[PDB]
């Protein structure tokens, strides 16, 4: 005579939006990683875990030796289509509250599966075949491998073409503006703003290409990775041939030697390009924070916005500050991924479940980075009087060029002479010129050098820019 | 002729869930850190941002020296009090509003305040002294302050006595059942299980000391840490003693050398000791992880539940092993937080702002590995049949203590005679006992020796037990 | 009347050996990195910068339109190509000894190499053109990446092929012994002891492939990238294909854009890679310490040595400990370079250089570690009595394969009967032969169950151990 | 008739020097490092076990209860005092020696010891006493207490010291040079040089009284923590307060509670104060960096000394850099021990013994960045007359001190009017007083605020600068 009870109920209360969320990704900044709710939440998960158990029942019963799943008839096949692309917050709510049940995630589905398919007698009469000879891992590595895949071509790539582009844009827009440069923050020679910032995108490119020809990887292939449990019941069926072909199938890469779980190397080898990439973004961040306190760029002000809560004059750089950290925050929650998922204790261990929940944590920080660099890129303005008045000032910077000149035509001890002039010495333009002038060089020479300036000594920086890409 | 349009419009939409979250911390694990939600969220922040705004007016009010903000009425200071008390998510919703215009979170609580008071004809004519002299970093570092102190008086300290208490608990519950130990993985010299958990906890009370005497600080001076706005202002006011005042007022340990920021070493240092713990939990969890795998622990079952989606037999250890995962995330954005907070450039820069918004984030993932841990300790059931029965095949670690004997009755070469005996060897009871036999010593000592087994070779092991607290 | 003084005195003392060593790759472990010493020392770096110098003035020498370096003739061309040569640490002092006074190594090595030529009147003659154009880290980058490019051919990637080849040879030794599997730590479905083997070896593959495709990039191009100060000197020459040329001649590829430095990007994709690699081996080097713990490995032992200094009986896997732990701090320092060292302020800040010292570090306990897995490997015993007699202990395991033979033939909630006679249970093979006895199963299929055990309940296993390579 | 062979030789070659060291902190630095040599590398780890086992068997001399050690005379006494006193190279030497036949380097000291002793009668007498019932462990955990104690109080904090005292030195020194500070990388509110000193100081001071305060444990109880040995000898004898009677009397803090080793907690403390202390010192640097690179400091120049390879004028602020890559090297180093020695197997595996004989490489790179931070700071000189006409370029810095006034006497929207004169505009001194003139403020305060420039709008950083220390 039991009596009702509710240590299974799942309840969901009206507790969690965004203003109390513990974690800024689904707070704060919320609005910047809803791409990434479809793909790395729990939903997101059981979404997937679903289309993979829903399409290996499909293999089964197209085929031929498998004679205990007959083939499916179109009706069938489309109820089966729907469970999948129909997934519902319900839905999840229903594997939410079997799992109160079986403290097993996996199971859960398989459950709720069974449950959908209950209805229908062609799909009821091949249910004990749902998650046949299957490992919970043969469905959440494909699941994860889905997820990640998703994530590079859906979301990444995108963002890392926009700021390729944008950073690419700066080079063209800025190709001829003269930089007086600085190595160990000191004056030195001459770039242009377009140059320092081609730079930065032939880098971004380079990564860009890793991240594309990183193989993502699955596997299918029972408890411990030998088809065990599948052989015990088919022994006549090729299980090597047909988990090659299921994994692919769903357009992964097929890994065939692992334990119970896919070994996670592919994902480090993913998030180290990543890592990278962000780590060539944080330099950027970095140094174009340090092109506004110089004031080689002004950002531009919106109307209402407030600089300081007590500077009334405050214009600050906030986007790349914001950018900057969460590029940090992002590198720490990849790389500790990166070095934890692909150690697992024999044929496996559970520690690797709970981090793997994380991956879009790491990659939501990155998103958030991504786009506020690209909301203070749309701010910059070049200072070009500003740039210009500098390089004015530093007509020191002109002593490698005088010094290299008068190595080409055998005057003595170049260098240590324009050190004696210069080194810890204020020189100025006359000063400069009045030094070329005792130069015992050839005439055209002596011009081509008073004719230098810090502004025109820029190299090959324009060439080299109209050359990019 | 301007027309309404929405670019302000702060919408939050019914995507968010549990089910949708992009961390697990809001996501699966959202039930288990539900008390961050009051504290490290945004509504968390805001909440204590407004309760530092108004308890810097009422100290002006109450400030002799400072006549344009005469003392509050009880009327008055009833209805401040209750801006606090009362602080709602719609209130919250109001400075978000108002940040879609400011672009600033700060001068958004300022705008808000001004906005709540603005009925009241004796607030409202102060109102111009809500955030006097302030910095944003000045509300923000107080705010950020309280939170860390109420999450460890709250939150943390309760669950490292309740881990302290449960392990001692196991200590006590298994103070006299040998163990055969392992060193380098190998059997060794016995012990007793309760000895191995008196040595954890042990070393987990260490670290909650040093939790309780880590300084919580902040401090209130201005743009740059110098009172430059306070004494333009009112220059026969001591404001050095009016920030000590303020900060000790709120229970915070005042910090009176700063830039713009307080510099963020008491976090590292709080930090360090969360991550010393999680470090000895993870020890303890990969032990009772390696003691399951062992067989000298059982864990109790639970009806309806599964073990393994195809492995009917499977009771596996996975509440540690969620434990260690997430510890290890915790560690990782601990350390990040820990290393990058306290190094801002010059007098400050904003990457700190995005980075601080994580402070639940680490405290979260130790959350649910706590909770976890204790939920498997309270599922193990020792193996005392096992453990002895293992001690009994391993009749060599009697190699040590019949050596040392042999050392102190001056027999020749005892380590090399027993080492020959023993190493590489199986050897059991009777050929232990007749090797005893055959020494030359006095009978009392041979007697002792041939009275010893592996599982009562255990030292002082139950009296360390005893003497534990 | 200045008088001699020693201020400039480079005095290498009788004070450091291996044994005063701070450093163990310097100290207890010296003999193992040896052939690192001639890469990333002092005496490797200032070796390879040498060789960069003497090559940029013979490409000067040998280009047409720089005609103020004659050709050599063949004399000298022999005198330079010796310098390189036998390059000596007297050579390396002499260095040292003038950077007492340029506190600048680069220059010291210019100064250097005009002393050098001093004696020869027609390399005296363009003693001027030593470092022509060429920016200190025009030598360095290009230095370095000679030093990783012989590091990676030379030292890394063949210790990879010994491991490798090591462990596919564990794999074909012990092909066909069936291992006990765990997962969570417990009893799980049999696997091989050879193809456990097989699972790391394949991983391991992926990585020494991925190793051979990271491109070890250079450039050479002057102060801040752009040429400036050989197109003042030289504009008629094409300094951007000369540039690649030299580069390219050095078997280094070619980064066309930089600053003063090359951005390190590339450093990062390698070390990236040993990380991954070096994370495989510690799982290795865990489970075999596992593997060995439970007795499933012997290790041989040697005349002479002692296992315990108390313990006369231990026989320890200290090898594969010691290759652990030193696998842990390689990654450490080589995740620190990956992460710091492409992050430069502006056209460059100098912190780079002495963190570049440390290249060879984390290589060195990187090869510290191959050595010792490798010499724990050559111990291994496999203990098959142990194995079989463990399997011989586990017949529960054969529930997956009896739940889903049940599944094939639709007999009702297979895995639910079996979780009944199974989860929590002792069972043994009379007590599952009973039970499949009472099976509504065709009889072929109950004699298959009835003649499984676990110790041939292991799948494909021995076939994917053959396919392997 | 075995013949002579020399598997057991012990070879040191003339290979290694500095020039030809693997590791910089034996190679270019190795001179920085001399003091750590004496404590850090094998031979003084070698030097503290002697000590330590020597010590032990004095003590069990000197127990009335353990009669079969008799008390020594003062020649035995001698001979012991003078084994550990005069230990030389030779000694280590000996000792790696027999290693080659024992592979165990504790068993090896204890060998080594019983030759030493076997020429005093009185000494061989109790020559199986020396190691007597002790681990490895024992001696190996109280020679790293002892080294880490050394460390601490000779080397660690006598630099911090210095730095300290240097850097309240430039507080001293700068205390009234105003500075245009900077937040957001953008001109804020002024300071003093001296004042960002003394923020920076207070703050390390803070780390100095923590890493006193750090507890240094140590232990000595038997191969698993237990007595079991010394019981089993000797059960009349007390061993518990032997233990803590033996510890102290090193000078150690005692620990209690122990596995085979000391758990290493306290050195994850120690770590984590020092890792703290050299993330303050990179602030820093690169705060210094960054001043040099604006002006404000000008650094001292050396005879003879070359800034760059090409660009003669350069003077570069190489001290600070060199020491801000160290720090980093330092902290990768010191996080790794602190976060990786605590977790050990069980009852210990042997993966700290590699991992500890770097704790001299951890703290190796901090005492090289100490030391060039120090010459760095030795070059520093301020350019006042840069600081004040930057200061007197920036007067919309008082928008600040205007707007305050303005609240506190009730001018309508002070900060909005400020904002609407200044943010992204060009104001000067006239425009400021034009402003200033017409607000309707009494007229002293008029007077006042006409009579701030941005140089005396200093607040209370001189006082602040005298108040400290
Ligand atoms: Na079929
Ligand atoms: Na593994
Ligand atoms: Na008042
Ligand atoms: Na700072
Ligand atoms: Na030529
Ligand atoms: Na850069
Ligand atoms: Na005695
Ligand atoms: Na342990």
């Amino acid at each position: 005579y039991d009596i009702p009870t509710t240590e299974n109920l799942y309840f969901q209360g009206s507790e969690l939006s965004s203003l109390t969320a513990v974690s800024p990704v689904d707070g704060r900044y919320g609005d910047k990683v809803s791409a990434l709710r479809g793909i790395f939440s729990e939903y997101g998960l059981l979404k997937f875990r679903v289309q993979v158990e829903v399409r290996w029942l499909q293999k089964l019963a197209a085929h031929a030796a498998i004679k205990e799943v007959p083939a499916f008839a179109a009706d069938a096949i489309g109820y089966l289509d729907a469970i999948v692309a129909n997934f519902s917050e319900e839905d999840a709510a229903r594997i939410k509250t079997i799992e109160r049940t079986t403290n097993h995630d996996v199971k859960a589905v398989e459950y709720f599966l069974k449950e959908k398919v209950a209805e229908i007698p062609e799909l009821h009469a091949v249910s004990e075949f749902i998650h046949f000879a299957c490992t919970s891992e043969d469905i959440n590595n494909l699941s994860h491998a889905l997820m990640l895949k998703t994530a590079r071509d859906e979301v990444i790539l995108p963002y890392w073409r926009q700021l390729i582009d944008g950073i690419k844009d700066l080079a063209v827009q800025y190709r001829d503006i003269p930089l007086l440069s600085r190595t160990h923050g000191q004056p030195a020679t001459p770039s242009t703003i377009g140059k320092e910032m081609a730079n930065v995108a032939y880098r971004m490119e380079r990564q860009y290409r890793q991240l594309n020809q990183v193989e993502i990887l699955g596997k299918i292939n029972g408890a411990v990775g030998n088809y065990n449990a599948h052989i015990a019941a088919y022994p006549e069926v090729d299980w090597h041939q047909f988990s090659e072909e299921f994994v692919t199938s769903l357009g992964i890469q097929w890994n065939p030697y692992t334990t119970q779980i896919e070994p996670h190397d592919y994902i480090a080898e993913l998030f180290d390009c990543v890592a990278r990439f962000n780590t060539i973004l944080i330099d950027f961040d970095r140094d174009v924070w340090g092109y506004i306190a110089l004031n080689h760029f002004k950002q531009k002000t919106i109307a209402g916005e407030i600089g300081s809560s007590t500077m009334p004059h405050k214009v600050n750089p906030i986007d790349f500050e914001n950018s900057e950290g969460n590029l940090g925050l992002s590198n720490a929650v990849l790389q500790h991924l990166a070095s934890k998922l692909p150690v697992s204790r024999w044929q496996r261990d559970l520690t690797d479940s709970t981090v793997l929940r994380n991956l879009g944590v790491g990659i939501g920080y990155a998103l958030i980075a991504y786009q506020s660099t690209l909301k203070g890129v749309s701010k910059l303005e070049v200072n070009r009087d500003h740039l210009l008045d500098e390089l004015d000032h530093n007509w020191e910077v002109l002593a490698e060029p005088i010094q290299t000149v008068m190595r080409r035509y055998g005057i003595e001890k170049p260098y240590e002479k324009l050190k004696e002039l210069t080194r810890g010495k204020r020189v100025d333009a006359e000063g400069m010129k009045q030094f070329i002038d005792g130069l015992a060089l050839p005439e055209e020479e002596k011009a081509r050098l008073k004719a230098m300036t810090p502004a025109n000594y820029i190299g090959r920086a324009i060439t080299m820019v109209d050359e990019l890409k």
